[PDB]
């Protein structure tokens, strides 16, 4: 929450596998990483109230153990994004903490 404190690194990799790394302070949500940084693939529609899809990530294989699979109430707006996987994961849903430094999260080839 304190602004630029505690910044933890996130990678975007694009559909076309162009990645953009940028910091976002631990606390915050991969989905804000993203909103705040302009990345390209990801975008917010209901601001992170879990009530769409367009937030949609892969989490790459090496990150799936310590980000975790989707909540239930994560999984019925899940039914709703365009080429879902198993390490699909609504960006808004992932709080970023220490362990999340350097995270790796690929943006779909649609959101809506
Ligand atoms: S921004 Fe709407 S579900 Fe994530």
């Amino acid at each position: 929450v304190p602004r630029g404190s505690h910044m933890a690194k996130i990678n975007f990799v694009d559909h076309t596998g162009e990645t953009r790394t940028v910091e976002v302070e631990e606390g915050a949500t991969v989905m804000e990483a993203a909103i705040r940084n302009a990345i390209p693939g990801v975008e917010a529609e209901c601001g992170g109230a879990c009530a769409c899809a367009t937030c949609h990530v892969y989490v790459d294989e090496a990150w799936r153990e310590k980000v975790g699979g989707p909540s239930p109430m994560e999984e019925d707006m899940l039914d709703f994004g365009y080429d879902v996987r198993p390490n699909s994961r609504l960006s808004c849903q992932i709080k970023v903490s220490n362990e999340l430094d350097g995270l790796i999260v690929t943006t779909p080839e649609r959101q809506r």
